[PDB]
This record gives structure tokens, sequence and C-alpha cells, in this order.
């Protein structure tokens, strides 16, 4: 068995009615109100718009939700309601649904995001501490709300590198932790999935956020985007082992009973655990100092009990620089 470090049982100390989102009923508003402007992308489950409140001329993004169980559109609401305010958490402004259809979406504020492709090639070393703290806040507050994200990842860290914002979007993978709880681990991206879920361990909990937080850390201090570039899960975890060690995630494994896929077998072969700092070079020492490693050592760890909190990271003193300048 595993459980969360922190937060374990705070779902369990609120009213039901906090964590039952089976049970919630949204209010959904008018979908009219909304002039879609600009498609700006797609998803299995949803397609996303820019948009005008024609009623106040606010610019929103909206999110018009595919055909799904209705069960997963109460969680997502339940969820962005919870978090409601939270610190770099995009903001829900409405649950609204086309009158005649009654086809849902949910209406977010817009940000005016920098693509993280070009972003991540310009960032400077504060830049970088800068918007992990940022993201960091986010990741702390869905924790203590009880919320694991489960999708960490570059495309949902929406930033405003001219207004210096950022959003945590994309909420619809998220879940509430509940202690001895058994979770799907078909979910984050592939870059982004944790060991714990690439070895088929349902008992993960918040600290699976943090590992895909310390893949960007990593993507960002190094400029290797994606840092762990798999092919699909298996190769995705022999991505993993030639930089963290093969006899290090046999312990891993040893510590939590957990059982390997045979497949595995064939394509792990052996690896050191290698140093951080071998992957600095010419292009990347300005961005890598001493305590970017040590806190990053500490997060890209198989076991998801010892990798730092949000709260614990953002104590760190690669953030002091950060700190000083908010204070
Ligand atoms: Br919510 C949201 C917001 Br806000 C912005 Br901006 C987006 N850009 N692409 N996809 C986006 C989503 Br989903």
């Amino acid at each position: 068995g595993s459980r969360a470090r922190v937060y374990a049982e705070v779902n369990s100390l609120r009213s039901r009615e906090y964590w039952d989102y089976e049970a919630h009923v949204p209010s959904w508003g008018n979908q009219d109100d909304y002039q879609l402007v600009r498609k700006l992308g797609r998803g299995k489950y949803s397609e996303v718009f820019e948009a005008i409140n024609i009623t106040n001329n606010e610019r929103v993004v909206v999110k018009i939700l595919k055909p799904v169980k209705k069960k997963k559109i109460k969680r997502e609401v339940k969820i962005l309601e919870n978090l409601r305010g939270g610190t770099n958490i995009i903001k829900l402004i409405d649950t609204v649904k086309d009158p005649v259809s009654k086809t849902p979406a949910l209406v977010f504020e817009y940000i005016n995001n920098t693509d993280f492709k070009q972003l991540y090639q310009i960032l400077t070393d504060f830049d970088i501490r800068f918007y992990m703290y940022e993201l960091l806040k986010a990741l702390d507050y869905c924790h203590s709300k009880g919320i694991m994200h489960r999708d960490v990842k570059p495309h949902n860290v929406m930033i405003d590198h001219q207004q210096k914002k950022l959003r945590l979007i994309d909420w619809g993978l998220a879940e509430f932790y509940h202690p001895a709880q058994e979770y799907n681990v078909r979910v984050a991206s592939r870059y982004f999935k944790g060991p714990e879920l690439l070895v088929d361990y349902q008992m993960y909990d918040y600290s699976l956020d943090m590992w895909s937080l310390g893949c960007m850390l990593a993507s960002m201090i190094f400029r290797r985007e994606p840092f762990f570039h798999g092919q699909d899960n298996y190769d995705q975890l022999v991505r993993i082992a030639k930089v963290l060690g093969t006899e290090e995630l046999y312990g891993y494994l040893k510590k939590y009973h957990i059982d390997l896929d045979p497949h595995f077998n064939d394509i792990l072969g052996q690896h050191s655990r290698k140093r951080w700092e071998n992957f600095i070079h010419s292009e990347n020492r300005h961005l890598v100092s001493p305590e970017a490693l040590d806190l990053l050592d500490k997060l890209l760890r198989y076991d998801h009990q010892q990798r730092l909190t949000a709260k614990e990271a953002m104590e760190h003193p690669y953030f002091y620089p950060v700190v000083k300048e908010q204070s």
C-alpha cells in the first residue's frame, strides 16, 4: 500500500458533497451569449474556441464538450468549482449549454499564450525559476484541495510571457484523491507519465503531478523538450531507466511489490544511474545551477513517496531569487 504524504485525508474531512461529483448538479447558462471567433484546437473530448461574450465584450475561451458520460463532465465541473479562485488555476467563468441542442460547454478566462516550443528556447534562468514557482503554486493549491491534475505538460500550462501570467488548464483528467483508492493509470501524456503509471501501479497520488513537473523542469533547464521522449509506454520507461538507472527501478518495484509486465524484460537492458551534470553543455549551461540540479534530483525519483511535495519544492533554495523579488 501507499498514500500521499500531504493532504491524504483532506477529502474525507470535508462534506461528502465536496467530492461526490456524481451528485453535483451544475447550473447551465446560455451559450448564445458567446460569439465564436477562432478555433484554437480539438481533442478527443472537446473543441476549443476563442470567443467574445456579446453582452460585455469579454474575450474568453469556450470548450465545447463532445459526447461523453455525464459523469466525466460533472467531475470536471465540480473540480473547477472547488478550485475557484485558486492561484494560477484557469478561471472557469461559466458552464453553459446550447439552449436547443443542450450540448454543454465550459467558458474560461482568455490567456494570450506564447507557444511553448518557441518560449522554451528563449527562457532565462530567472524565467524558469519564476514560471516553475508559479506552476507550483497551482499544484500546491489543487493538491491542498484534494485534487490530482494528472495531465501536467507544457501544452496544459498557458503562459503569457508579455504579462507574465501562467495558468494550469485542462482539468478533464483530474480526480479527487482518496487514500487507498486505485486509479486508472491511463492518464497524462506519454512523455510526462510517472513510472508508477508505466508499471501499472494504481495506488498513486498527487506525487504523480510532481513527476510531470520534474519532466518540465528538466526540459527547460537542459533544453531537451520533451526530456524523456519515448516511442510508446514501454519505451517511455526505458528512456527513464537510461537516466535513473535499472537497479534503482527494481528497488522501487520491490518496495511497493509492483508486478512488472514481462515485456519489459527484453527492452530495459542494464543502465547505471546517470549524473544530472551529464546533460550540461554549452547551449544550456547558463540555465543550470547546483540548486536546479538538487531540486530536479528530488522530483525525478522513481519512488513517488520520496518526491518533493509541491510545497517542499517551492521551499527549495532554487526559488529563493523568485521569493525575494515577490517580497
Ligand atoms: Br482553457 C484554454 C485556454 Br484559456 C487557452 Br488560451 C487555450 N489555447 N489553446 N487551448 C486552450 C485552452 Br483548452
